[PDB]
């Protein structure tokens, strides 16, 4: 096991599709959701 800190993901602004990608990010917090 590698006992490491969690760090958190881009910012909203990089996770919305001007990089061709989608997920939501919030405060760090990085998640990949679904519509429904």
């Amino acid at each position: 096991a590698f006992i490491q800190l969690s760090k958190p993901c881009i910012s909203d602004k990089e996770c919305s599709i001007v990089k061709n990608y989608r997920a939501r990010c919030r405060k760090g917090y990085c998640v990949r959701r679904r519509i429904r």
